[PDB]
């Protein structure tokens, strides 16, 4: 029997979605196969652990833990069965991405999903776009700069936005995911204001050409030999979850999107999973928008539903993610041995 | 006094250097200005704390090392033995386990202010392929190179070997992308050697870089700052052949030195560094410049390149340590300020 730790909560009011997600995962997890503990990280950063979850959690209130089992390191290094975890499943963004993965790595705890680089890469929209560019994936025109750069080269930068992009454009802090400080700008005065607004939240920005496009998402699962689902659509009458799986798109367009999703996964060197989010215009021009390293993971979110469409049930998906974590961490340690052995 | 913690040792034989660097740093810190705790990470990865270093560390044996207090990872790591939070934590160790970027992640989770590079910059300059991609986007010159995953070599071996031939001039270097360990690096003079060289590197890493090699001079530039970084004049390790005395500034034309200074700033920005970086270039006999790598955690003994480059600029080793602390606090205040505004929208 394998020991699993679900970690959820977090310093933010991504709180409720994190708790809900944990309920879903806990209630889907195969239980005579998995011994399961939970750690609720409160907002204040108190880690509260409950051991050996056996019953269906009927209510989200159950998971707002009060009591806790030790220090952070002790919480993570040992399962309730007295032995290390086979996998820890983070269902929180760490105060951003990549930080909690660092902590797991320092503790040598096996964990689900993306690693440090890939998590942080995907959370920085500029880095992400540069990785996608190098890989040959199509993207909309954009510009990026640092505050230091804007402070010295404003006129030059604002000229770039005019010669290179068509309004409307979006100004987007590079380093959030929260959508704060995003602004749609229809002209240069709006752009100027958008930049000023945004720099109140971040020291680095991307200015992207807007499009009218469908929002098409592909789920990828794996480590070294990832697989991609048929795409799904986030259907919306107005751009500013209702899902259609598979997406109403030509077969050839679906195949291209599946293969680009695999390329996007590789470009940011993902592990475990990624959701690749595209723009597909009414003429079937395809741009990758972003990858999401920690996609919504509720029983009804796009990422699990894309897998269900392929015949991979939600309990089976969670199992697959866990075995991937196990494999990745096993492979890390084995290469350590070979390297150690080389040094000797 | 301000309150500082130095973290050193780690899961490696980086140990002896890391210990010496901790000594140097500690002896460079004015204890009437700073209250200093240290944390040693043993090879098995146990954290051991020694409080309130007040005297010169005349020898390493005066450090307790494994014999400091047994430390769990907890909110406590933010608190000095004075009972004040640390103003800055100075990591003088790598990612034995994980990558670079992992201890930074731990510090961010615990909201500990720390010196130097953040998660993404640390991790990106430790992955040679991401690093190269970032430098290419920034328009910095680099030697020709190819990269691939094991899974890609597995199914496209022929095409890849032919890409090497059609793109790279032999000899080439096979480099694991994710180690700084030099384990699995090899110099390959033809396809036969390359093939061997690839097979061997894949024993240790799942992603490789193949690079056109060049014998050339190795020239380094130090950069210090967060949002308004400054670069040193370049330096070089003194030697007649390219196949521990430094020359600072390097024996290079002034225009070449200036170009390098500015390239170092660009490399700093390309990997979104904080605190510092060392940019390491190749410069050929005809003054062709290629950035080799950035180093997010460059050697930091009293006699190391990074410190000596600043010394030539008039910034003493103690002043350099104080500046890095001040940049650490600044960065962390900036995060706190940003989180507040974000949260309040």
């Amino acid at each position: 029997k394998e020991n699993i730790c679900i970690v959820f909560g977090g310093k933010s009011a991504e709180h409720e979605v994190s708790i809900l997600t944990a309920q879903n995962v806990l209630n889907a997890i195969d239980k005579d196969k998995y011994h399961v503990d939970i750690i609720y990280i409160t907002n204040d950063g108190d880690w509260r652990k409950q051991n050996n979850i056996t019953a269906e959690i009927k209510s989200t209130d159950e998971l707002h833990l009060e009591n806790g089992e030790l220090e952070i390191s002790q919480l993570l290094k040992e399962s309730s069965s007295g032995q290390p975890y086979d996998a820890v499943f983070p269902l929180l963004h760490g105060p951003e991405d990549g930080t909690i993965q660092g902590l797991f790595e320092v503790l040598d705890v096996p964990y689900v999903g993306n690693g440090v680089l890939s998590a942080a890469s995907s959370m920085d929209k500029l880095v992400m776009k540069q990785l996608f560019e190098h890989r040959g994936l199509p993207q909309l025109p954009y510009i990026s700069f640092l505050r230091s750069e804007y402070e010295k080269y404003e006129h030059n930068i604002l000229k770039l936005v005019n010669d290179k992009l068509n309004y409307p454009v979006f100004v987007k802090p590079a380093n959030l995911g929260s959508s704060v400080g995003i602004s749609k700008c229809n002209n240069e005065a709006e752009l100027k204001e958008g930049i000023k607004e945004a720099f109140q939240f971040d020291r680095k920005l991307v200015i992207e050409q807007g499009v009218n496009a469908r929002e098409i998402e592909v789920a990828v699962l794996g480590n070294d030999y990832p697989e991609a689902t048929w795409p799904g659509e986030v259907v919306k009458d107005v751009a500013f979850v209702q899902l259609q799986i598979p997406a109403d798109l030509d077969e050839d367009v679906q195949l291209t999107l599946r293969n680009m999703a695999l390329e996007a996964f590789k470009a940011t060197d993902c592990s475990g999973l990624v959701r690749a989010d595209f723009f597909v215009t009414e003429d079937n021009q395809i741009y990758i928008n972003e990858t999401n390293a920690m996609p919504g993971f509720t029983a009804f979110s796009m990422y699990p539903k894309l897998w269900e469409n392929m015949g991979l049930s939600y309990p089976e998906l969670i199992t697959k993610l866990i075995e991937l974590a196990k494999e990745r961490h096993q492979d890390k340690q084995k290469n350590k041995y070979k390297i150690d052995r080389s040094h000797h």
